């Protein structure tokens, strides 16, 4: 796939520049507003033992990648749906149309929505952004969950300190959410030029290994 291999080269480039080892790091000069992401995952629920993975995007739409490799998205109007078949065929319908064949999946998505609404907090709820994607694939390690969106964006959420990266290969940009929920969006090639802090550098090193894993899968 194109977007992942571009992302890999982009990450390699920044990491090969050893950006945290500059005399003076000038991270702020690498900031670029035109590169702020439009979509990212604000909440997620791993029910992969039985059903699949539920998630909410920053616009309050919710999606599920089911164990059977199909996907369902509920738009933030709370009635419109997009169903994506195993083979990639997408169709639009409504919850209120009550399609008997999809009622199980609709019920499961509503459960995920309701659970995330009452029991999880929204990630990146303060971000000012600059079609809706679905979750292509995901996996987790001991320290992070990795989410690959259909627009090419890769998001990595670190468990131990609540930090997050949103990587976009189209904009060649990374958005970093630190422990304080402070966020900044950087052009990768400008990080090469101006440097960055040790903690973003280490997470970009981790990100590269994660993109390797996604590619070797694929």
């Amino acid at each position: 796939d194109c977007h992942l291999s571009d992302m890999l080269q982009q990450l390699h480039s920044v990491n090969a520049s050893k950006p945290s080892e500059r005399g003076l790091v000038r991270q702020e000069e690498a900031e670029d507003p035109a590169c702020i992401p439009i979509f990212w995952v604000s909440k997620w629920v791993d029910y992969s033992d039985k059903y699949g993975l539920g998630y909410q995007l920053c616009d309050n739409s919710v999606g599920v990648l089911f164990n059977d490799s199909t996907r369902l998205i509920l738009y933030n109007d709370g009635d419109s749906l997009q169903y994506i078949e195993r083979d990639g065929t997408e169709s639009y319908l409504t919850v209120s149309s009550h399609p008997n064949s999809l009622m199980k999946k609709i019920t499961l998505l509503k459960y995920f929505r309701n659970y995330m609404s009452e029991h999880l907090l929204k990630a990146g709820a303060n971000i000012t952004p600059r079609r809706l994607p679905y979750l292509r694939t995901w996996f987790r390690t001991r320290s992070a969950i990795i989410l690959h969106l259909s627009n090419g964006s890769v998001q990595i959420n670190f468990f131990q300190d609540h930090t997050k990266l949103i990587l976009c290969p189209l904009m060649a940009a990374v958005t970093y959410i630190d422990e304080k929920r402070d966020f900044r969006t950087y052009r990768l090639s400008l990080l090469e030029e101006y440097g960055c802090c040790k903690e973003l550098a280490s997470r970009l090193r981790y990100a590269r290994t994660m993109v390797d894993k996604l590619l070797s899968s694929r």
